[PDB]
């Protein structure tokens, strides 16, 4: 079968926690310099803005692996760095106390391109190479798709609506058949406030969830671009799908407006039969939905460059997904993809929207104009290389069941805090396919706890394999679905028994899931790729210690911890999550 290791038990430690036969190995850390004579991490937070925005950045997130040609034992890596803990990241520890604290803040975020090289089957960092590089949350970037230049994307800053500064709160990554990287702008309205703390923001604003002091960010007393009372169309120039060009290191990114604007979490990539990119979409924040891209021309396989516009043009639609048959284990309907086009579905000047660029910008409001499902929490997206299946996480939703949330189909729970995977099937295995069959593969629960109820979870979770909150995913070769969690550590109450946060592995035809690694204390286990011959399994721990009790990676007496891609791997070099 597809799961060839033991269920590992959950675990509290500080620590890596694998199975039998299994390593692991860091590869690079926050602050880690990418160039030659390049600045040393600095433990004590005296690190300058300068120097971060030359070193590897915080908080790892999504992340891709890209093959070099002609050449086996070489590869690129392009990962998130989604944002900064700022306890860590100052040496007093607290608030942005001046422009050069912000521009730290925003050195953090971003992205960060690097070269790893194979030797003696491990791959490591390499240290100065000409791929290696920082785009960061002030780096100079491009606007284009439908909502380029229009008057809603122009600043006094950039008056034609197509150059924009930054790429920040990275979420999750895109891997294109061209050769290129999307990364995903989630939670963008955070970073921004106002001079003005009595501002009336308008419904697309309140929508979006935008605040006059900031969600604990405050970079806006500093640098005004964040200070909605003077720019307030800066909101609009992000919340994008970004395309990279890991390739060119000289290479301005582009943000794809064609994409819709929301907090993005990943953008999973699919193709119709007929041979157009499909990229699905999740929109995490609670009650809010799982959106589709179709491009309007055919992916050019064997000529990359030939397609370094086709996510400008296409056609955007929201999900909407029935009751289901109302099983309290393996709930299953129907759903539908609904277009989010100007001029269709009661998309109009009626409704609020000029043209098609409002449409994009307000793709929320759009959304529930046309009646889509408001889901519990959409987060990572993953398409079977296999049989082409699509796996959704939804994890969580504490105000499931409040007024305008009702219970029901995919999301079965009020006062959901365990989360669930779900499934869809598009009509005839055709990814342009405008219904499909949904099921929720997974339903998390805790049966230690709360025996024969909901919240003891679905038939396919037990005592020994629970876990709370499935957060990333990632589908290797072979068809095994791993499962990354950013849930409750606390080992309590309904978690107990949870453990710190984990990675699982599943076989998506038969339900089986089997716990395989436990990450250290406060972090949460996020970012997938894979070796391309599979043997290696590189993972993000995010924020150790977010609340002060980690000392990972290092473990230096009352050391910093530091957010890091880990390299796992078989100690037989085997294939990961293969028999032994
Ligand atoms: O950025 V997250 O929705 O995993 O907290
Ligand atoms: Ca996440
Ligand atoms: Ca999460
Ligand atoms: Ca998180
Ligand atoms: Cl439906
Ligand atoms: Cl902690």
């Amino acid at each position: 079968r597809l799961l060839g290791f033991d269920s590992i038990p959950a675990a509290t430690t500080d620590t890596i926690s694998l199975p039998k036969g299994y390593k692991s190995s860091v590869l690079i850390s926050w602050g880690q310099p990418l160039h030659k004579n390049g600045p040393a991490f600095d433990p004590s937070g005296n690190g300058t803005a300068a120097a971060q925005e030359v070193q590897f950045g915080d908080n790892n997130d999504g992340m891709s692996l890209f093959e070099f040609p002609g050449e086996k034992n070489r590869a690129l890596m392009a990962i998130n760095n989604e944002y900064t803990n700022y306890r860590y990241l100052y040496p007093h520890g607290g608030m942005p106390q001046s422009a050069e604290d912000v521009r730290k803040a925003l050195a953090c975020e971003g992205v960060s391109v690097i070269e790893v090289q194979r030797k003696n089957g491990q791959w490591q960092f390499v240290q100065g190479s000409r791929y290696n590089r920082r785009i960061h949350g002030n780096s100079p970037l491009r606007i284009s798709g439908p909502a380029a230049g229009h008057e809603l994307m122009k600043t006094s800053a950039d008056k034609h609506g197509k150059k924009v500064l930054g790429t920040f709160q990275n979420c999750a990554n895109g891997k294109t058949p061209w050769g290129t990287y999307l990364t995903c702008e989630e939670n963008f309205t955070d970073c921004f406030g106002s001079s003005n703390a009595q501002q009336q923001f308008d419904p697309a604003q309140k929508r979006y969830g935008v605040s006059a002091a900031s969600r604990e960010i405050n970079w806006h007393p500093f640098d005004p671009r964040f200070d909605m009372a003077k720019n307030p169309n800066e909101l609009n120039r992000h919340g994008w799908v970004v395309e990279i060009d890991p390739f060119d290191p000289q290479s301005t990114p582009v943000k794809r407006t064609a994409l819709g604007r929301f907090k993005h979490e990943n953008a999973a990539l699919a193709e119709t039969d007929d041979g157009r990119a499909v990229v699905y979409m999740g929109d995490d924040e609670r009650g809010e939905f799982i959106y589709k891209f179709v491009s309007r021309d055919k992916i050019n396989h064997r000529n990359a460059k030939a397609n370094r516009d086709i996510l400008d043009h296409g056609t955007l639609y929201v999900a909407r997904f029935d009751a289901g048959d109302g099983n309290p284990d393996h709930p299953k309907g129907q759903g539908q993809w609904i277009e989010l086009t100007h001029g269709k579905n009661g998309i109009d000047a009626s409704s609020g929207f000029a043209d098609q660029a409002e449409v994009l910008i307000h793709a929320r409001l759009a959304a529930s104009v046309v009646g889509a499902t408001r889901m519990d929490r959409p987060e990572w997206i993953v398409v079977s290389p296999k049989d082409g299946q699509v796996y959704c996480t939804l994890t969580n939703n504490a105000k499931r069941g409040e007024d305008g949330q009702p219970v029901g189909g995919p999301n079965p729970r009020e006062k959901n805090v365990y989360g669930q995977i779900l499934r869809w099937r598009t009509d005839r295995d055709d990814h342009a396919s405008k219904t499909f069959a949904w099921d929720l593969f997974v339903v998390a629960g805790n049966p230690s706890v709360h025996a024969g109820t909901p919240k003891g979870g679905s038939s396919n979770i037990t005592p020994q394999n629970m876990f709370n909150s499935p957060d990333g995913l990632g589908f290797d070769k072979a068809g095994r679905l791993w499962i990354l969690t950013d849930g409750d550590s606390s080992n309590a109450g309904d978690f107990a028994g949870m453990g710190n946060n984990q990675m699982l592995c599943a076989d998506p035809a038969t339900g089986e899931i089997r716990r395989f690694m436990v990450g250290p204390i406060g972090c949460e286990v996020t970012g997938i790729s894979f070796s391309p011959d599979q043997k290696t399994l590189f993972v993000g721990i995010q924020h150790p210690g977010e609340n002060g009790g980690s000392t990972f990676p290092e473990h230096l007496p009352n050391g910093k911890p530091r957010s890091s891609v880990m390299a796992i791997t078989r100690e037989d070099g085997g294939i990961v999550g293969a028999h032994h």
